[PDB]
């Protein structure tokens, strides 16, 4: 996340980081024994990180569990980050407290214009790099369509939106693939993709969850 602040230990208690060795992406806990994430996160040996702030020092309140299965959506297409998301079942139920706390699925789409919290401890620089150790958050109204399509010419599809400042110095970066978009309370938006970071006229590109639910419903239920 470039030009965030730092959210505060546990104020995004959804937010999960994925661990095999070190931290490669974000995550949203969306029951006790589900992570919605994104598909390009994909690896084997997956160790779900929950209730964490500072990534690197252990404060007490985190709970690490392995996955015992990852499903990658069945139309994910690598080459154009088509449907980017994936569900990773937890090998036990996590324990929800004040800490750790799921986040719902959306009734409907969001509006253009709608603030949305982003979240991750991605890289914090527009050109150059550094990590953060404590998770960063970021407000960002989702952007028309229209400006998504314009910044990204035949590479959007109905199953991405753009959220950001058209104008740079904010947005999310590496680091922070996979992570919440929350508007209005519920899981809008996956952290996905972009052209650099904070870049003017190059926002960040989310899997639009809202189009996702009756699949992320169906599997769970049957896995
Ligand atoms: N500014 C952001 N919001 C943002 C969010 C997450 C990031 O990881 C990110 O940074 C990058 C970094 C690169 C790279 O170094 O190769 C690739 C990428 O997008 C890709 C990677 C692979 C394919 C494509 C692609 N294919 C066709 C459309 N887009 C884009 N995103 C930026
Ligand atoms: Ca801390
Ligand atoms: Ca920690």
């Amino acid at each position: 996340i470039v030009g965030g602040y730092t959210c505060g230990a546990n104020t995004v208690p959804y937010q999960v980081s994925l661990n095999s060795g070190y931290h490669f992406c974000g995550g949203s806990l969306i029951n006790s024994q589900w992570v919605v994430s994104a598909a390009h996160c994909y690896k084997s040996g997956i160790q779900v990180r929950l209730g964490e702030d500072n990534i690197n020092v252990v404060e007490g309140n985190e709970q690490f569990i392995s996955a015992s299965k990852s499903i990658v959506h069945p139309s994910y297409n690598s080459n154009t980050l088509n449907n980017d998301i994936m569900l990773i079942k937890l090998k036990s139920a996590a324990s929800l407290n004040s800490r750790v706390a799921s986040i719902s699925l959306p009734t409907s789409c969001a509006s253009a214009g709608t603030q949305c919290l982003i979240s991750g401890w991605g890289n914090t620089k527009s050109s150059g790099t550094s990590y953060p150790d404590v998770l960063k958050c970021l407000k960002a109204p989702i952007l028309s369509d229209s400006s998504c399509k314009s910044a990204y010419p035949g590479q959007i599809t109905s199953n991405m939106f753009c959220a950001g400042y058209l104008e740079g110095g904010k947005d999310s970066c590496q680091g922070d693939s996979g992570g919440p978009v929350v508007c209005s309370g519920k899981l809008q938006g996956i952290v996905s993709w972009g052209s650099g970071c904070a870049q003017k006229n190059k926002p960040g590109v989310y899997t639009k969850v809202c189009n996702y639910v009756s699949w992320i419903k169906q599997t769970i239920a049957s896995n």
